[PDB]
Formats: structure tokens, C-alpha cells, sequence
């Protein structure tokens, strides 16, 4: 059932010092929105994860305009202030549903309506933690030669392959996907 080529695939050159479980997404990809607001794969997968398995998520720049670079940074601020699960939805809601985020300031605003003081935000926005957090997000996508989002990788060696799983029913699909990540999480 679990074969390198079906539920997943391996890297010819596995990245060292990689998050146990690394998800890659982009606010600018409407399919990357389903992944956690309809499929909540980030949740249903966090559920079946082994006690102690960090479910890290990194943002990647879409086109390359200043906005994408700000959202990557704005994302590093969330992982910084550990507010990931507070800004995720409004950011997604903000960028593509209400489509009110068109500047680094609007991003700032979304962070305030979530309970983040516009002061502690700037503090983080201009911090070296965030600078390093930005730096890593870019580094990792580079080390896995990312070719599309959303995408997930394990131990820096395995790349989940959704379209290689049973997709004739959402539960079958998400259950397999979660179980593949748990398994692939042992090797």
C-alpha cells in the first residue's frame, strides 16, 4: 500500500535540518486556500501526528511583487508572535475573499483586528527573528526545489503526493493523506 511513488515520493538530495513536517503554501493561490479552510489538512493531519511532531508551514512568494514579499515577512511575524492560528483566516479572507489587502499596511491592520498591538507588530516586523524567519522560508523552498503549492514535505526527505491517493471521497482522501504523513513520519 505505502510505496515511494504512490502516496509520496522521495528526494534525490534530501535537505538536512528540515522541519519534521513542512507545509508550503501561498496566500496567492486559491487552491492553497482550500488546503486549510475546506480540507483543514493542516488540522486533520496535525491530529494523527505523533505526540511531539511540529506541523510547520512556510509561505512562498507568488509573482514577486512587493506584496508577496511582505506577506512572507508578515507570515514570519506570525510564527514569530506565535499568532499563526489567529491571522491565518483573516489573511486568507483578506487577500482573496474580501480582497482588502493591497499593501503592507492592510496586512498590519488584519494583525490588529486579531488582537496584536500595532506596536508589538512593528516590533516583530523589524526584528532579527523575523529576518531569519523570512530567510529560512525562502531557503527551504529552494532546497526542495519547490515546484508548486500547496505542498508538504517530511523529514526533509519525502514529498506527499495528494494526486497519488484515493480521491473518490473527501474523507477517504484526507484520512489517507493524514496516515501517509504519520507513516512517512517514522522512516
Amino acid at each position: 500500500q505505502y510505496e515511494d511513488g504512490k502516496q509520496y515520493t522521495t528526494l534525490e538530495k534530501p535537505v538536512a535540518g528540515a522541519p519534521q513536517v513542512l507545509e508550503f503554501f501561498s496566500f496567492f493561490c486559491a487552491h492553497a486556500y482550500q488546503f486549510e479552510e475546506v480540507l483543514h489538512i493542516s488540522d486533520n493531519v496535525k491530529k494523527k501526528l505523533p505526540e511531539g511532531v511540529k506541523m510547520t508551514k512556510y509561505h512562498v512568494n507568488f509573482m514577486g511583487g512587493d506584496l508577496g514579499k511582505d506577506l512572507t515577512q508578515a507570515w514570519a511575524v506570525a510564527m514569530a508572535l506565535g499568532v499563526e492560528d489567529k491571522v491565518t483566516v483573516p489573511l486568507f479572507e483578506g487577500v482573496q475573499k474580501t480582497q482588502t489587502i493591497r499593501s503592507a499596511s492592510d496586512i498590519r491592520d488584519v494583525f490588529i483586528n486579531a488582537g496584536i498591538k500595532g506596536e508589538e507588530y512593528d516590533a516583530a516586523w523589524n526584528s532579527f527573528v523575523v529576518k531569519s524567519l523570512v530567510a529560512q522560508q525562502e531557503k527551504a523552498a529552494a532546497d526542495v526545489q519547490l515546484r508548486g503549492v500547496p505542498a508538504m514535505f517530511v523529514n526533509g526527505k519525502y514529498q506527499l503526493n495528494p494526486q497519488g491517493m484515493d480521491t473518490s471521497n473527501m474523507d477517504v482522501f484526507v484520512q489517507q493523506y493524514a496516515d501517509t504523513v504519520k507513516y512517512l513520519s517514522e522512516k
